[PDB]
């Protein structure tokens, strides 16, 4: 009945430890139930003239579980409306990283600068399993 | 023997409900067996001068299963040949979305405009599981 | 005790067959334990003036398992420092592909050209499961 009970269908759902390096920002959350991503905030004010990029602090650190990856995606609304993107998209956040998550925002508009404010939602963070593959070198795919 | 039988190795393979909002376009399909993506069509004719972007209608809506994500990726051929990309790539399609899938195409060529026609394959849609992570705020990764 | 023993927690970890088409380059490896990606090398020297793109040979071919996808992501360091990106990111490598992996590098800097050398780490390759979804066409999401 209350939300502290893990419902049967979410028994196996994983936890992500997070430190709010900038406690002034809300915890990242999912916009709606079942949303793939939790939105990351900007800790900072930044203006991007057309074509410029910035490495923007999000004020969070996370501990992606071993066997998993964090993935930093552009929001579609800002992408379409003003041409905001992420140079290294999808940003790859490794299980072992304990640093601050940073977003390499870029202005892909021709002519209009983008102003981002501290407390704006600038990206989305997903968490997926990844295959930590063992390479097997072969001389031909025949043999494999 | 016939294709209506789910082969043992595909017993668990998931279904994706789709509505062809624009019934004039073929259903998205995989180019070859085991292909990660089904190709999305453009419902529309659009010309992108260098550096410009457009939000292009695909004529489909989908129901990504709960626990899953739809992911909209650029095709590599158009990317290399004419510099076509997707501003918000990888496009994030949430389980709860029942709208039309739209592709934010962008011309990354310097000098040559891209012409897209209705019925062109402009992107690829993948479907993956996602971890709907429960955030656990900690003051340090020690504690976690 | 020795590394030839598959530790219990990695019993199920998957193998990826690889051919070094250019045996002069090291095998792709993970920068640290639990890293999502193995770094791909450039087989070639290439200079990208601002805004230009190139399809760069990596000197490898791989056999992504059936049920899986290879994903080619930008490195964040080069993305931020010099504006290097990948036009079709995330590059989609299909299970059935046995060709050379190629990286569609692009210079997103305004003004400074990027020089890549043979033996530079230019991208990262991830491997994930993918849902080879069966489309089910419906006239409305009601019915589904
Ligand atoms: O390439 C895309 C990406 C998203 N979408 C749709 C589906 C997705 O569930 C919805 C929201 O995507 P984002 O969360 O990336 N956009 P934004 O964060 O700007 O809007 P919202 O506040 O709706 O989450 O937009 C597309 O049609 N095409
Ligand atoms: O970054 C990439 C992406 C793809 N590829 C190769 C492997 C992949 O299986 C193949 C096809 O990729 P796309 O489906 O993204 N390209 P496209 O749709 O233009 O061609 P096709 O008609 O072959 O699917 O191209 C690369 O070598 N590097
Ligand atoms: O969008 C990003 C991407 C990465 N990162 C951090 C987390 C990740 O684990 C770390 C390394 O990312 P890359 O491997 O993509 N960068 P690079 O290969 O340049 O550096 P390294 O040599 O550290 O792997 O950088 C971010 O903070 N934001
Ligand atoms: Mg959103
Ligand atoms: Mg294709
Ligand atoms: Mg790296």
């Amino acid at each position: 009945h209350s939300s502290g009970l893990v419902p049967r269908g979410s028994h196996m759902s994983t936890t992500l430890a997070i430190v709010r390096l900038d406690p002034g920002l809300p915890l990242p959350s999912r916009a709606h139930d079942g949303d793939a991503g939790v939105d990351l905030y900007s800790a900072e004010d930044v203006e991007l003239a057309p074509g410029r990029r910035a490495l923007v602090r999000t004020g969070v650190a996370v501990a992606v579980p071993f066997g998993m990856v964090g993935l930093v995606h552009p929001r579609s609304g800002l992408a379409t409306r003003v041409g905001l993107s992420i140079v290294n998209s999808p940003g790859t956040i490794d299980a072992g990283y304990r640093g601050e998550i940073k977003v390499a925002l870029i202005n892909l508009d021709p002519a209009a600068p983008i102003v981002v404010h501290r407390g704006d939602r600038i990206a989305q963070l997903l968490v997926q399993r990844v295959e930590l593959v063992e390479l097997v070198e072969v001389s031909s795919f025949d043999e494999a």
